[PDB]
């Protein structure tokens, strides 16, 4: 997260870090046994870390659990990043508490102009790389589809929404991928892709969660 | 390497990739049993990969060897990046050939205006991250010390040299660290740090190898 602020500790309780020997993607806890992330974050072995604030320091609220089942959306297109959604079933249920909590699935598609919360341990620079220790937060609005499209001529599907600032300076970056976009307490997007980081005219693109609720439910039920 | 070109295969034979389960730094083969890198690339276990072109594909010329002894310069300052030089003794001597060859230590400090060759598997973007598969190359000049200093007021020591373009667009980035800066066939610098990547007014900084020859020799001899 470029140009965000440090979240208050454990203030984003559904935020998880996907770890493969290092943090590589975020995710969201949607029930005591399941995490939703980006399909582009797939790896054959993943340790899910919940209750984190400082990814490099054991603060006492961490829960570390291995991924049992990792399910990429059957129509994920690694080329367009269309259907960039994946589900992770935890090897075991976590203890839900103050610092480890679930986030609701969306009851509807949020309108353009809604203010959402984006979080992650992703790169904090507009140029070069700086990996933060503490979880970063960013308040940003949902843009109208037409600005989305204009920005990435021919690349936006209806399973994608733009979130951000057309003027630059703030945004999601590498390492924020698969993390949450929460609006009025519901998960509206999954951090997916953008061009550069925090650059003018290049908003962030998110997987539109409101398009997969069914998919999410069925999968969880069948698995 | 931002704005460089793809090296001709095995055309930079002394170039090594430092691997810890993934490429994280470059280095230079200076003899059949030793690699010079950046101290900031230290890790307690490293596999050195020589004869690479495509870091993700086994092309048939690779030599993979574990690091036996990893020696950071005793005055390395993790804060200023002063003395950012490290030596790696390979668990065993490599077979020197066409694609795996050594690069000479400098007989003298190169003058400003000399054209050097920079190579690496580092990030190729000015904003955001793109890790290349093939080794990237960049021809760039050595800048006068005064431009160096002006650029990073209070941060340059005499063990540092700037290499690059004051106008931006070309440069070393994350992942090129510890790699070579070769001028007229001799190792003149080790990729060390810069602000952003490929940005105007922010040249790259390299460890000045001509200041450590003695150190290099003694170490090799004593170890
Ligand atoms: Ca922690
Ligand atoms: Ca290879």
């Amino acid at each position: 997260i470029v140009g965000g602020y440090t979240c208050q500790e454990n203030s984003v309780p559904y935020q998880v870090s996907l770890n493969s020997g290092y943090h590589f993607c975020g995710g969201s806890l949607i029930n005591d046994q399941w995490v939703v992330s980006a399909a582009h974050c797939y790896k054959s072995r993943i340790q899910v870390r919940l209750g984190e604030h400082n990814i490099n320091v054991l603060e006492g609220n961490e829960q570390f659990v291995n991924a049992a089942k990792i399910i990429k959306h059957p129509n994920f297109d690694r080329k367009t990043l269309n259907n960039d959604i994946m589900l992770i079933k935890l090897s075991s249920p976590v203890k839900l508490n103050a610092r480890v909590a679930t986030v609701a699935l969306p009851s509807s598609c949020a309108p353009a102009g809604t203010q959402c919360l984006i979080s992650g341990w992703g790169n904090t620079l507009s140029s070069g790389v700086n990996e933060p220790d503490l979880l970063q937060c960013l308040d940003a609005p949902l843009l109208p589809q037409a600005d989305c499209e204009a920005s990435y001529p021919g690349k936006i599907t209806d399973n994608m929404v733009c979130v951000g600032f057309l003027e630059g300076g703030k945004g999601s970056c590498q390492g924020d991928s698969g993390g949450p976009v929460v609006c009025n307490g519901e998960l509206q997007g999954i951090v997916s892709w953008g061009y550069g980081c925090a650059l003018p005219d290049n908003p962030d693109v998110y997987t539109k969660v409101c398009n997969y609720v069914d998919w999410i439910q069925d999968t969880i039920a069948a698995n």
